[PDB]
Order: structure tokens, then sequence, then C-alpha cells
């Protein structure tokens, strides 16, 4: 969980 | 949860 | 839950 | 839930 | 529930 | 939108 | 948007 | 957004 | 966002 | 944001 993997 | 992996 | 995919 | 998948 | 999968 | 306040 | 505030 | 603040 | 503050 | 604060 709280993770980022796209493209922000 | 909490999590991004689209385009933002 | 609470989680972004698509284009925002 | 709570979660975003489409065009916004 | 609580979720957007359209175009919006 | 896509939120919840009361009792579920 | 997307969240949570009550009972669930 | 995409946030939880109740008791779930 | 992508967080949380509550009791879960 | 990718946080937590509450009680998990």
């Amino acid at each position: 969980s709280y993770s980022s993997y796209g493209q922000s």
C-alpha cells in the first residue's frame, strides 16, 4: 500500500 | 490500497 | 481501495 | 472501492 | 462502490 | 464525490 | 473524492 | 482524494 | 492523497 | 501523499 507505479 | 497506477 | 488506475 | 479507472 | 470507470 | 460519511 | 469519513 | 478518515 | 488518518 | 497517520 501507499505506493506509486504509474505516471504522475 | 492507497496507490496510483495510471496517468495523473 | 483508495487507488487510481485511469487517466486523471 | 474508492477508486478511479476511467478518464476524468 | 464509490468508483469511476467512464468518461467524466 | 465517491465518498462515504454515514453508517454503512 | 474517493474517500471515507464515517463508520463502515 | 483516495484517503480514509473514519472507522473502517 | 492516498493516505490514511482514521481507524482501520 | 502515500502516508499513514491513524491506527491501522
